[PDB]
């Protein structure tokens, strides 16, 4: 008996083209996605070259267009040179994204004054998202208010920042928030096991009590989206490893175990995978779109899932029920227990079509 | 210039068939909900015989299906008799609707512990709105508290009930609300020109202090809907009128007025005429399907709309700012400027399309 799922939209992912594709690329992250019962990615902008100007989108646009085998939008990035250059394209986009802390990442803002610059400059009615840790939740929440607008926060990851998000909502003001499953289902506890390279994210691993915390302000997650950051092995394990995991092709067995516990409901799970991110990002719907999963399997995370080309993940030796069996994209069949089979390119750009435009003022 | 948006849902309307069918029927109703932009509305079951059974159900769903014009779903009423009886049906239905005080309808609950009964018995994934009205939005979230469910409080209308929903929302409760307009735009300063007949309607206008709360908490607020609720002048002025508004071609254009005014963004109507309905009730996009507004035509509403049978509106004289021109449902114009060009039973029940059932668990 399978449960048929609206199509699930992962509003953090990094395909890694153009620029890092022995990593991932399009057509191996959304065959990655789909697998993962996910049929509609926004993708980051901080490729080689990063997609922070007119010309470096028109060419991720035509590559993704090109090998994309699921749907898509593309984040611009905030930099410290392009505030009040993004007007005529910015619509186009998922939204603009700024790295706010140390990541991998050279898209530095210097100065809160470029913050507020960005917040100022993009269009009011488009979305803004945020890699803000610890303190810089509350300064980029400062921000937003000054500027009177809202943001989303990427990845939260403590019981301080979501507390933090938390006080904000009781107060009224304009902010959503994701988490990835990795600051769900890992913990410290789990560092001696992956080691000091494979274990390296950011935000980091939290402590047991950061992890309980996510879990009991449930009611305050809006979206959960993967942060799918696949590097290779060699990579990870090498002098200087840089952070992040791949997670699109475990995100959904891992919520799912979770619902077969009790620990959130199905709807819990539809509105943070599906509702919630169509609505902060004005996502369209997928016409003859939906995920049938099969939530009784019950089998063991292996050393590397069969499509990122990461070719490793944090989760092996975990224990899940609930497997992705059928996705249908578009009125066409995308994945059945194993094989992808829309080729790359069959996936389109949402922000073109006329329902995916964001309504504005005129 | 026109804005396009998409295709708006009304959680909350009385079409009066069948039973009351000189006050409203599909037909009617729905070419209403066209000309204000709305596409798709949720119709309650206080009618004529009120639909708290499955043959009522199958008789409201034929003259539905026979005489709407936009899409809808049907809710299901709760009665005294009728808990542990609806399992085979409730799926079918928009939602379960509790009739928890006194109004239009004979639908009376004796006990709480017949409210008890209905959130036991009611599939526990399928939505569960009540009348609720000052203490008792606090007894219906306490026995949804006991029942451990989610619960949606039909038109708030105080300050009293949105500052508690507000701090149950604070305490991680799953609750959700909606709002009418006739609690945004209209007050006790309204009864002497509305009379006493006229102004009844439940819950009852409130003060200005009031209406000025439920702007200051529009963060609270996580829907707009009618409760369209027509009765005809004769009726509203007689000996024992009944209480109730006709709205559905109002509600759009003052909303859109408040969005000029900069009192609220556009996004924020979109999030409670569209992306949160069909968050909390599972409901499905409408492919090919939008409204097209002018929000630069300013006029003044005139004693009655063209539509609704009620043939009345208790905001005559109200000066408004933005108006429907056009509506397309499902790639077909329903509505332009004044005609509604799709004919009775045009419009289909969307629980019964696949993508319209609420998911669940096996
Ligand atoms: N999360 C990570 O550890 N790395 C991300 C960047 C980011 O989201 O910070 C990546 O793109 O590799
Ligand atoms: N609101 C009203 O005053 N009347 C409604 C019933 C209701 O929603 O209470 C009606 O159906 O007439
Ligand atoms: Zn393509
Ligand atoms: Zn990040
Ligand atoms: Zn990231
Ligand atoms: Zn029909
Ligand atoms: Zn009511
Ligand atoms: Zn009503």
């Amino acid at each position: 008996k399978l449960v048929r799922l609206p199509g699930l939209i992962d509003v953090h992912v990094h395909l890694r083209e153009p620029g890092g594709t022995h990593k991932e690329d399009f057509a191996s992250g959304t065959a990655a996605a789909l697998a993962g019962g996910i049929t509609m990615v926004c993708a980051m902008p901080n490729t080689r070259p990063p997609i922070i100007d007119a010309p470096a989108l028109a060419l991720a646009q035509k590559l993704a267009e090109a090998g994309a085998r699921c749907d898509f939008a593309l984040f611009l990035g905030a930099s410290s040179e392009n505030a009040g250059t993004l007007g005529t394209v910015a619509g186009s986009a998922a939204g603009l994204k700024l790295y706010l802390n140390e990541t991998f990442s050279e898209l530095r803002l210097d100065s809160v004054v470029q913050w507020m610059e960005h917040f100022e400059t993009w269009p009011s009615h488009l979305p803004i998202v945020a890699h803000a840790e610890q303190q810089t939740v509350a300064a980029v929440l400062m921000v937003a208010q000054l500027t009177q607008r809202s943001v989303h926060i990427c990845h939260v990851a403590r019981k301080e920042e979501i507390l933090l998000i938390k006080a904000a909502k009781a107060r009224g003001l304009p902010v959503t928030c994701e988490v990835a499953p990795h600051h769900l289902f890992l913990s410290h506890d789990d560092l001696e096991r992956l080691g000091p390279g494979k274990g390296e994210v950011r935000p980091e691993l939290g402590s047991r009590q950061d992890v309980e915390a996510l879990w009991e302000n449930m009611a305050v997650i809006d979206c959960f989206a993967s942060d799918h950051a696949p590097h290779t092995l060699e990579e990870k394990c090498g002098s200087r490893p840089p952070p992040g995991f791949p997670g699109l092709e475990t995100m959904l067995p891992l919520l799912l175990t979770a619902v077969s516990e009790g620990r959130l409901s199905l709807d819990d799970l539809l509105q943070r995978l599906h509702h919630n991110p169509r609505r902060i990002f004005h996502l369209p719907p997928q016409e003859d779109t939906y995920v049938e999963v099969d939530l009784e399997h019950e089998w063991t995370i292996p050393s590397h899932m069969p499509f990122s080309k990461a070719h490793w993940t944090p989760f092996e030796g975990q224990k899940v029920k609930g497997t992705v069996r059928c996705v249908v994209l578009r009125g066409e069949v995308a994945y059945i227990d194993g094989q992808v089979l829309v080729p790359p390119g069959y996936g389109q750009d949402v922000r073109k079509w006329p329902q995916g435009a964001v309504p504005q003022l005129p």
